[PDB]
């Protein structure tokens, strides 16, 4: 049979390039340039483009896309989006799988909340048990919003089990206020933090960190982003400073190396880059999670048969069969991508048992150790 | 029925196509969010009874709320507890709302010299008997009930 997927993306002003769906056309032409694993023939999509900063739009034409016929829904991109979404979702019997993070509830039904992203408790028990290896009794860590902590719900309660010194640092949302937290915490005698924010602020911390010369080898940073590589650290003339951070992401699997080189040339190809801190020829996170969430659906259409969309309306309700059978299919994947083994629960949709490599920088990136899971940290 | 965002939906079209000046609830936070931008998607205003997660992106005047937000009891609870001044504190929530409505007790270390200790209750409606056993031995005896 030839199945239909519903491409749900919300436009972002000031970037006509929108690397998402571009992430997604290679995607979609990949799995159809891959003979040896044909589900019945090859596949097409349902792209509809919808604006940002409003859901119900994007939820009249999900449910016109549904009435077209596809598969399943992809996204929404923004937060807000996601929630109304599985008002129509949780009827007619339709799965959804997420690509945006939102705070799991109640009135969620884990059969139709999937989502692409790690489990944030894991990383959590994991800075606590790498501080723990190397054992800072002295620890500041820097948040820049309220749902920032939420990543971190143990080491706030870390001093219960085990002793410790604990400090915290807050930024206002603008970026230039990072000179007064700067000066008071170097007046402070503080000399170990730990970064928690994502890729959009490590340039502008590493900037501002760089001109008021903390460079010294008192310092030991951290960081919660994974774009470690995809910025460029080669900005100390000596990396004597300890450099430490988490990669989720490997250069193995030489297919990686055949697409990494792909992604560099079709970005030499592509408009220029709208962020400065993005090189060429090394994927972001959100692509990557992206890239397997389009294989997740390959091997469920290869093991899908006997299955067809069908016209559903948002306005005449009725419940639609092939909702289980698809969801089973998304439900019993094995797959190891990108992100690692994949792993299941019936407690929610997120993935779990993800493998994070430690990595240093290099001298003036480097492997040094590995953890598991559920088997805690490997050193090398 | 409880939490049902579709059925809910679609009470909200009814009372559209009914014609109203006003919609009040639903109560749920999960359910407030899909009819809320429905009826922004129609434009008209609406009152909502209960603290809604902060999802917003873009400025949107169709969302009236009516509740006592986390932040002006964020100040008001640090005002109180300087003015009755003390040295070691203990706090403990039900979930990542309690930190999200203690961010600033969580900060507190850092405004001015005082110590917290942060404890969390089982989800699970059990006894937390332990933790305020290993608390009283901590020789700590004021703490915080952020709850429901």
């Amino acid at each position: 049979q030839v199945l239909r997927i519903g491409g749900i993306f919300e436009t972002v002003e000031n970037e006509p390039v929108n690397v998402e769906e571009l992430a997604f056309k290679f995607a979609v032409t990949s799995i159809n340039r891959n003979r040896t694993l044909m589900p019945n023939t090859t596949l097409t999509y349902d792209i509809q483009r919808i604006n940002l900063f409003d859901s119900f739009e994007a939820s009249r034409r999900a449910c016109d896309q549904l009435a077209l016929g596809v598969a399943a829904l992809f996204g929404p991109s923004h937060s807000s989006s996601v929630s109304a979404v599985q008002s129509i979702c949780n009827a007619l019997e339709v799965p959804h799988i997420q690509t945006r993070w939102k705070h799991p509830s109640v009135d969620s039904r884990d059969l139709f909340y999937i989502n692409l992203y790690p489990d944030y408790a894991a990383i959590s028990r994991a800075v606590l048990d790498l501080v723990l290896y190397y054992n800072w009794k002295t620890v500041t860590v820097v948040y820049e919003d309220s749902t920032g902590l939420i990543r971190l719900q143990e080491l706030i309660k870390a001093p219960s089990r085990y002793n410790i010194k604990i400090k915290i640092r807050q930024l206002p949302p603008a970026n230039k206020d990072a000179k007064p937290l700067l000066k008071e915490m170097k007046k402070s005698k503080e000399f170990y933090v730990i970064f928690d924010c994502s890729h959009e602020t490590a340039a502008e911390i590493l900037k501002q960190i760089l001109f008021m010369g903390m460079m010294t080898e008192y310092y030991h940073y951290f960081f919660t982003t994974l774009d470690l590589f995809a910025l460029d650290l080669e900005l100390y003339r000596y990396s004597g400073v300890n450099m430490t951070g988490f990669r989720l992401l490997n250069i193995d699997n030489p297919h990686v190396s055949s697409i990494i080189e792909k992604w560099s040339m079709e970005r030499l190809q592509a408009p220029p880059r709208p962020e400065t801190g993005l090189l060429d020829g090394m994927m972001t996170t959100e692509a990557a999670l992206m890239y397997d969430a389009v294989y997740m659906v390959a091997i469920a259409s290869h093991r899908a048969s006997q299955l067809t969309v069908s016209s559903l309306q948002c306005h005449r309700h009725k419940p639609w069969r092939l909702g289980p059978r698809f969801m089973n299919l998304i439900k019993e994947a094995r797959w190891d991508g990108l992100t690692g083994r994949i792993t299941f629960n019936k407690t929610d949709g997120l993935r779990k048992d993800f493998d994070l490599d430690i990595i240093s920088l290099k001298e003036e990136w480097k492997k040094i150790g590995i953890w598991n899971s559920n088997s805690g940290l490997n050193m090398t």
